[PDB]
């Protein structure tokens, strides 16, 4: 399907509770709470190059679909995980008890991460 492009967050639910349970330090939660971050994807085959920019904070991640790689979380911690291609438009992965589902529909990306009873929801559109 090719997911290349630049997108910006339009809306989100449960950012604070989810981020809290992730151990993201208070002040950052307060700061990123109101930042409409930009995400850039470069998709080439099973190679996904991902860059997330939140104001002055940037995180670079790169992984191969199906392969176990090391993902950098927003705290700085690094984890190992396999990102899978579920269906034709969904990228699914699991780490630290979190279940992550990214669904692509043209200009719209919908991301859903569930931790316990919390469901952090993000809706982005291509810019
Ligand atoms: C697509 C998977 C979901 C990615 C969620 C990313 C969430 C990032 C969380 C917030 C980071 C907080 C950074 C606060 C601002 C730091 C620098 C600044 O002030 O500009
Ligand atoms: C807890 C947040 C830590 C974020 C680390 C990155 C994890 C990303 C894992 C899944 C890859 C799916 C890529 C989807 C990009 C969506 C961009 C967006 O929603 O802004």
């Amino acid at each position: 399907m090719n997911f290349s492009g630049k997108y910006q967050v339009q809306s989100q639910e449960n950012f604070e509770p989810f981020m809290k349970a992730m151990g993201l330090p208070e002040d950052l939660i307060q700061k990123g709470k109101d930042i409409k971050g930009v995400s850039e994807i470069v998709h080439e085959g099973k190679k996904v190059k991902l860059t997330i920019t939140y104001g002055s904070k940037v995180i670079h991640n790169e992984f191969t679909l199906g392969e176990e790689c090391e993902l950098e979380t927003m705290t700085g911690e690094k984890v190992k995980a396999v990102v899978k291609m579920e269906g034709d438009n969904k990228m699914v992965t699991t780490f630290k008890g979190i279940k992550s589902v990214t669904e692509f529909n043209g200009d719209t990306i919908t991301n859903t991460m569930t931790l316990g009873d919390i469901v952090y929801k993000r809706v982005s559109k291509r810019i």
